[PDB]
This record gives C-alpha cells, sequence and structure tokens, in this order.
C-alpha cells in the first residue's frame, strides 16, 4: 500500500524480484 518508487509504464517491476505490483502504471508495495 506505498508505492516502490519506479513505474511500471512500459516495462514491469515483475522481472526485477522487487516485490512490487504495477497500478496505474506505477509500482506499488503493501
Amino acid at each position: 500500500g506505498i508505492p516502490c518508487g519506479e513505474s511500471c509504464v512500459w516495462i514491469p517491476c515483475i522481472s526485477s524480484a522487487i516485490g512490487c505490483s504495477c497500478k496505474s502504471k506505477v509500482c506499488y508495495r503493501n
């Protein structure tokens, strides 16, 4: 429920194993 820092407009933050969810083209966590 808190922004991670990077966006996922083009590249999703999945193949990085950061543990963030792509939402509103931006990565969020907890």
